[PDB]
RNA sequence: GGCUCGUGUAGCUCAUUAGCUCCGAGCC
């Protein structure tokens, strides 16, 4: 997590699913 | 790592509604 979530998994994979 | 898929028991960035690495999927 940082100062919102987390935005992806490294290579595009966009999180809030 | 090169790339793609999965919020997940998760971290680290400073993002930009995100980003990069994990923890698994699949092949270098």
């Amino acid at each position: 997590s940082g100062p919102r979530p987390r935005g992806t998994r490294g290579k595009g994979r966009r999180i809030r699913r």
